[PDB]
């Protein structure tokens, strides 16, 4: 436990015991001084300005946080392609992080001359949000995670956290909170961190797609003993009205009755990727499914699980109805649809319905013949759909670079609390550790002075972290006759191999990958 | 309790979001100027960050305002307010669901 | 299944045993960045290492009367010793030394 004595080892690898999977990430770290050791109050008017939905009020910390909410954090595609070709599911059940070989730089600038020597005696900050006290930053999609090649080194991202804002000014119910506030523990280079975690239970993740639709769960074979209204009228003419029934049986399905219908629906736009087919104007934010609170407007996005697409459509997607993943390389704004990766949510269309068409018709108005207007029956299309009994539905597929896991917010209420970006939710999720270089003054002045010192030396750390979960297994035990869909690789021929590194040793992912390949019935 | 927390301002506003969403849809204007451009959603363009969680049902009530003279000159109380049927007869939907009621500064 | 260029062929030979210096990252910018790093502190190290392999002999027992063939040195004069260094430091292999020098029967 010394300077010349390593703090632990590199562990990077996955044990499939059965009916669990064992994945262990060690990555190399590289944590900079943020904010020059300052709490600073941000908003969208020390951002520049912005519009009503914009706005923002909250706090940028000195603190940086370890992020490993994304699969490929976890698995190589290769363990990927095993889970999701072998497994009908699988949930985490253990956590096991580690922070060791902590090496604390100082940074000389003399002359424009950039020296970097060890400083053995500066320590390294770190604590764990076990008591869920601080705002949670982690489920909500964002960049720092472990890289998904363990040979990349990454920056630890700067911790940030909103509060209640009224425009750019705050309210008197809002909060401020400081870090240093927090029992955290100091690392020397020598000394590590570790820390287990249990995740709560959660779900299984529906890996499968189903062989069967809801309209198609009956016999096909065999007539219904339930009867439906076929004719109204006897035929052309007046003063023909009648009440005919006819037995729901094979040759018309759509009448016959079911026990179970599509899940919930909220409607969203439907874009093509053939942009000819698209109409000739703006209406990325105009033509959005949204909803307010507090008067400000925000995107359904990615919104309630849908359907992306009808049979045959593939070249249709919702407008913000699917999770959109960037290329390696991709730039920050304005980029063709070429360089992005629109996830597709078409295993789901069995029990969900289609994200861009309505969700079905109901009955608006009394038909009659008088008394004395002689009004027909009229429906009027459902856009949007709560939750009625007797629905079911398959939440949002996980991706190999998605979200693994999200904080449900603590509330009095809610309902199917699984993200909506995908995932596990849980009211205890793995806690964010928060890390971070403790300040070494520069040379204080010989007369005291009251005035807090603002003057540091230049200072960075790097060191390994070491993340292990537990995953639980859920075999497929099917009895399907005819060999299924998995997810391969293709042989032919190609520059460079996929899931692998290029000329210039650039990782790159070219495809998203989801969970559902293997079927269920219904 | 109150929460310190509103449900559309839950993310880090130092750190962009891994996801993209359609920020551009024509290139300009004239015609056939059809396109698709795809931005990171991140601290500068909130409104367009993807979310795990939304807002809770709603059933909207109208809206009526202390001071008189910015009321409709009509009657409205009856007329005007939401409610449910329950074997033909109407009943006033009264307080109904849990909602705020009303914005910032109104 | 013996090697062509000569040796012992194993299907589990001696494993391979890979080494590499861990990289240490330059001062990173003070604003996060998702970019991997690729700016690193120039490093190499230097050690010792140690192999001690014990090898079994089959020792001769030949009933032949007349002396053996021997790999030897030759007494002969030299500016330099064979398998030694030369003025500059220089150790040099000046021949090619096989293992059959020993008598067996068909």
């Amino acid at each position: 436990d010394g300077v010349g004595s390593s703090s632990g080892n590199w562990h990077c690898d996955s044990q499939w015991l059965g009916d669990r999977v064992i994945t262990t990430s060690t990555r190399t770290w590289a944590l900079p001084t943020y904010n020059n050791h300052l709490y600073k109050q941000i908003s969208n008017s020390t951002s520049g300005g912005s519009s009503n939905d914009n706005a923002y009020f909250g706090y940028s910390t000195p603190w940086g946080y370890f992020d490993f909410n994304r699969f490929h954090c976890h698995f190589s595609p290769r363990d990927w392609q095993r889970l999701i070709n072998n497994n009908w599911g699988f949930r985490p059940k253990r956590l096991n992080f580690k922070l060791f070989n902590i090496q604390v730089k100082e940074v000389t600038d003399n002359n424009g001359v950039k020296t970097i020597a060890n400083n053995l005696t500066s320590t390294v900050q770190v604590f764990t949000d076990s008591d869920y006290q601080l705002p949670y930053v982690l489920g909500s999609a964002h960049e720092g995670c472990l890289p998904p090649f363990p040979a990349d080194v990454f920056m630890i991202p700067q911790y940030g956290y909103l509060t209640l804002n009224d425009g750019s000014q705050a309210v008197g119910r809002s909060s401020f909170y400081c870090l240093e506030y927090f029992p955290s523990q100091m690392l020397r280079t020598g000394n590590n961190f570790q820390f287990s975690y249990e995740f709560e239970n959660v779900p299984f993740h529906s890996s499968y797609a189903h062989s069967q639709s809801l309209d198609r769960l009956m016999n096909p074979l065999i007539d219904q003993y339930l009867y439906y209204l076929s004719k109204t009228i006897n035929g052309s003419g007046q003063n023909q009205q009648t009440l005919k029934f006819s037995v729901a049986g094979p040759s018309n399905m759509a009448v016959q009755g079911r026990n179970y219908i599509p899940g919930p629906s909220y409607r969203q736009q439907r874009v093509s990727t053939t942009v000819t087919q698209n109409n000739n104007s703006e209406f990325a934010w105009p033509g959005a499914s949204s909803w307010a609170l507090n008067g400000r407007n925000s995107l359904m996005n990615p919104g309630p699980a849908m359907a992306s697409h009808k049979e045959g459509e593939d070249r249709f997607f919702p407008l913000s109805g699917s999770l959109i993943f960037g290329k390696q390389g991709t730039g920050r704004d304005n980029v063709d649809a070429d360089k992005v990766m629109i996830t597709n949510e078409e295993e789901i269309k069995t029990t969900n319905p289609v994200a861009t068409e309505s969700y079905g018709q109901v009955a608006t108005n009394h038909q009659s013949d008088g008394t004395p207007f002689k009004a027909q029956a009229q429906t009027g299309w459902v856009q949007n759909q709560g939750i009625l009994p007797g629905m079911v539905w398959q939440d949002r597929d996980v991706y190999l670079q998605g979200p693994i896991w999200a904080k449900i917010p603590h509330t009095d209420g809610n309902f199917h609390p699984s993200p909506l970006m995908g995932g596990f939710g849980m009211k205890h999720p793995p806690p964010q550790i928060l890390i971070k270089n403790t300040p070494v003054p520069a040379d204080p002045p010989t007369a005291f002075n009251k005035d807090k010192l603002n003057s540091f030396i230049t200072q960075y750390s790097t060191g390994q972290v070491s993340v292990e979960i537990e995953w639980e297994l859920q075999k497929e035990n099917s009895k399907r006759w005819n060999p299924e869909i998995q997810y391969t690789s293709n042989y032919y021929k190609s520059n460079n191999v996929e899931f692998a590194v290029n000329t210039e040793g650039v990782y790159s992912e070219p495809r998203p990958i989801g969970t559902r390949y293997l079927t269920r019935n219904l």
